[PDB]
């Protein structure tokens, strides 16, 4: 009696959630739903049945995880997913996140399914620790930086530059940024001061090295206001150093107790692989989606909504017993 | 308009009379003391004599226990909880299941609602130990205690012979930490993650000093890891070890499929250790509340409630804000 796992999308999320679910005995991989031509994408892949018969799996799904290879399914068509089953997705775009809740409580809702929207790092885990932060800490500040990590849209931008052969770019968050947020000395930080950004740029054979440097400085929206450093390297070292796979971030509640005391709260993420991780959040959301369900719960969900104890196949005796 | 009690009035009981101040939804009803109505009537305060806590049946929403004692707890909490829905901190993980199973029982029976063991450790800890072998299943949970008092260990100190009255300090290593840190995966003895010392102040006839190394070896609480002790006059001990600050780590380091380093942490680092407990009281208190409006009945911890229940915002507020 496990939990029937769909996985929606053969990405390198997909790719993690069925990795992720090896290491979840109680979990079983009924299906990868893809759009690519599965009849030439092997064969041995057991596992992989094309999107278009996604409907014949409504009764053997228990849990649909939406890992949307970058597209409209990426943002639009868990929706009609919604309202075939219990979903999962790690929807990422903050702003518009009221949106999709919106839309997906009302699918889910009166399909009778449950869809947990927004689950991941973040969102998802920093998400909690910015409200268990600001809940325990009514007084104080809340900053989230994000960790060593590639940005897509920066590094098209530096591809953009004139005698740019190809290149890569990094967000990091400032050290002595952290510093001060970590000593209880509260403060607001300027985007300057909280992350700089870092690129690693292959230059074509002469292409004056200084004018890059500048014309990725100066860059409107995407580096003007950042202090940003330009590495110059090698196509061999762009493709040996920088796959750009790994992520992490910061999220910290520095703040004061009514006596003026300082309380520091910090949780972070070191990731060496970002999808994996990702893909690791997503599959134990879906546990607690499955008991939910069970329960008979319906409409959308949050993180925010989820107790940690449905995120564990243990039982609650065990947990008050080993962890509490 | 949460009615608060608080019930008892040592450092967390003044903690939380405090941060009910933070909190604009909460209005503290009455403090309960322990102390013979022989003081000055009331002292004018929000001071009232325990003996009245029936009373205020129908007035007080939650009864937030601050009694300060493992012990004391056992007895206390379920006659608490056969009147009002509490929240306590019984911080005695070895004796969690049965407190549990005591309050649970007692409070369906009145029809309130209990959360226990509440706070940093247990409470926040626990539920990032929890979080974090969720997450990352394949891995190793480290915890830590950051630098501060470690009140058992304080008063095990208390029970030995020549001494009159001393304190504790509890040290994670720095060595420790890093490797944790590391993603490496491995496992630690209680010596290779923290360093006793302790400060004692003597003579109860000058006693023999050496024999109080008989603390060293004292079964459970020192002897397996590295403690140093000190001797001290009381006075170097009032104005010196006020040890009132305090932290702590949880780091869950673990691989998925592949071998991928995989590094998740949580930590503190508390000026005021009772304040930040007693912050932590407040905040699931108000979640207690809405559980009970709701109807549920029994014992609870914070593994069964959901993180929107702390705060006083909406839902479609925090989704809008942190999500
Ligand atoms: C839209 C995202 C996939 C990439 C964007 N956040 C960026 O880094 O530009």
């Amino acid at each position: 009696s496990k939990i029937r796992i769909g996985i929606v999308g053969y990405g390198n999320i997909g790719k993690g959630v069925e990795k992720a679910i090896k290491q979840n005995d109680d979990m079983e991989l009924e299906a990868i739903f893809t759009r690519r031509d599965i009849n030439k994408v092997d064969s041995n892949n057991s596992k992989l049945v094309h999107i278009s018969r996604l409907e014949l799996y409504k009764d053997t799904v228990d849990v649909m995880i939406l890992c949307g290879g970058s597209a409209t399914d990426l943002v639009e068509q868990g929706p009609m997913i919604a309202s075939q089953f219990n979903t999962v997705d790690s929807f990422d775009n903050h702003g518009r996140i009221p949106q999709h809740f919106e839309r997906m409580d009302e699918i889910s809702k009166k399909a009778g399914n449950i869809s947990l929207i927004s689950t991941g790092w973040d969102p998802g885990l920093f998400s909690l620790n910015r409200l268990l932060g600001e809940s325990i800490l009514p007084k104080g500040k809340t900053h989230t930086f994000w960790g060593k990590g590639v940005s897509l849209g920066h590094s098209d931008a530096i591809r953009r530059v004139q005698g740019v052969k190809n290149g890569i770019q990094y967000i990091i968050p400032i050290k002595g940024a952290l510093d001060k947020a970590r000593s209880g000395e509260q403060c607001d930080f300027t985007t300057r001061e909280k992350h700089e950004m870092v690129c690693y740029v292959v230059p074509e054979e002469n292409a004056d090295l200084k004018k890059i440097e500048q014309d990725i400085k100066t860059m409107p929206d995407y580096f003007a206001d950042y202090n940003t450093t330009v590495h110059f390297i090698t196509e061999e070292e762009l493709k040996l150093n920088h796959a750009g796979l790994s992520n992490g971030g910061f999220v910290i509640r520095s703040g004061n107790t009514q006596g003026g005391a300082k309380q520091v709260m910090e949780f972070n993420l070191n990731l060496e692989s970002s999808a994996e991780f990702t893909s690791s959040v997503l599959v134990a959301y879906s546990r607690a989606i499955y008991k939910l369900s069970k329960e008979g719960k319906k409409g959308a969900v949050t993180v925010l909504d989820i107790p940690f104890s449905y995120l564990s196949p243990k039982t609650p005796e065990e947990l008050r017993k080993e962890l509490l």
